[PDB]
């Protein structure tokens, strides 16, 4: 069954530019391809993509997201696609992408990345040891700095909020 919100064919959840708030519920545990892109979800619920263990690739972007779940992607094993431009992350949770072994595309350019707090040091350090695995650049917010060239004295445990 697929959403009624969205657009189902084959293993692809097409839940995009449709006004969206939340994640819909329902999204079949075949499901290859979800698209949720260009909607106003404001946060994702803990464990919310758990069951999709089957799921390849997340469009996240053009939303309005100011942070990640611990977790939130570690039961996405297969996952190759996560694209989370255009959003309002400040920081990526420390391991968030520790399972994502199959992981080759991410976006995470037009987000707010706030570089004087230290929880940037995962994101920072993660883009330095996989280089190739960034589409575009995510920078600093602020700055000219790539989020990936963050020096660890530039940051700070005290700013952050």
């Amino acid at each position: 069954a697929c959403p009624s919100q969205c657009s189902c064919s084959g293993t692809t959840v097409d839940c995009s530019g449709k006004s969206l708030a939340s994640v819909p519920g329902g999204i079949p545990t075949t499901t290859q391809v979800l698209y949720l892109y260009d909607n106003q979800i404001t946060k994702l619920e803990p464990g919310v993509f758990d069951r999709l263990v089957n799921l390849q690739q997340l469009w996240l972007e053009i939303n309005q997201l100011t942070s990640l779940p611990a977790g939130v992607f570690d039961n996405l094993t297969q996952l190759s696609i996560l694209n989370m431009h255009t959003n309002q992350l400040k920081s990526i949770p420390r391991g968030a992408f520790d399972n994502l072994k199959s992981l080759t595309h991410i976006w995470l350019l037009n987000n707010p990345w706030d570089c004087a707090c230290s929880d940037i040091l995962y994101l920072s350090g993660w883009l330095g040891q996989h280089a190739g695995k960034e589409q575009g650049q995510a920078v600093c917010s602020g700055t000219n700095t790539p989020v990936r060239a963050v020096t660890e004295a530039s940051t700070s445990p005290s700013k952050c909020p």
